[PDB]
């Protein structure tokens, strides 16, 4: 069957869609195509390309008021490294407050976190029940589950700017120094490549954290 409405889409709305290359581009809802009990949402993009999708990789192309969103909600957000940006789906790992300066921490589902404020958020339209199930890295998958089920239970190591530590980058640890910290997330430059990454303090690429 077709549809024109299907809970709160309508078609011809604008919307975010999941391509191959794991990132989300700009679209439209051009139908929307009941197969048996389940739905399947057609996005023509702005830019190229038409996709029939689940409702798991489309997007709102609207931001979410902070009260619908929880530890654990299923997001597209604007990842910027300074010289790229990326839409890019995550997970919310945490809401505003003091601490953060009033900003969500995302983790992406490659396992890279960065902090966004709202206006950098869109909600995806119709996540899995257990949200992290959609994740391809089953090492990021498994890592999810436990971070969102066992929250607020946070172990981090403490870290300081200068400090000089182990950091892992495929699967092999490399000399890397504290450059800065910011809230739950610690700047790490890779000694060999002057690369600086964003790093959680949770996460097991720290060697801190890897032995704790
Ligand atoms: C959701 C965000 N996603 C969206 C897809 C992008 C996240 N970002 C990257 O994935 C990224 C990461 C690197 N990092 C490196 O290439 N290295 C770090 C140090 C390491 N070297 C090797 C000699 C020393 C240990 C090399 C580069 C470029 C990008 Cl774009």
């Amino acid at each position: 069957e077709n549809l024109y409405f299907q809970g709160d889409l309508i078609v011809s709305m604008r919307i975010l869609g999941k391509k191959r290359t794991k990132t989300w581009h700009k679209g439209t809802l051009i139908a929307i195509q009941t197969v048996g009990p389940g739905k399947k949402y057609k996005v023509k993009f702005d830019n190229k390309g038409k996709s029939l999708l689940s409702g798991n990789h489309i997007a709102y192309d609207y931001h979410p008021p902070a009260d619908k969103l929880y530890v654990g909600s299923r997001v597209v957000a604007k990842y910027k490294d300074g010289n790229q940006v990326w839409l890019y789906a995550g997970i919310v790992a945490e809401t505003p407050n003091v601490k953060n300066k009033l900003r969500f921490l995302i983790f992406f589902d490659d396992g890279y976190a960065s902090y966004v404020t709202q206006s950098e958020l869109y909600p995806i339209c119709r996540p899995l029940k257990k949200t992290w199930e959609d994740i391809e890295d089953i090492s990021c998958r498994d890592f999810i589950e436990e971070y969102v089920t066992a929250y607020p239970n946070r172990p981090m190591v403490l870290l300081k700017s200068g400090q000089l530590i182990k950091t892992e980058w495929e699967g092999t640890w490399w000399k890397s120094r504290v450059e800065e910290v910011d809230g739950s997330l610690v700047r790490i430059l890779f000694l060999d490549d002057k690369r600086c990454e964003w790093i959680y303090r949770g996460s097991t690429r720290l060697e801190p954290m890897f032995s704790m």
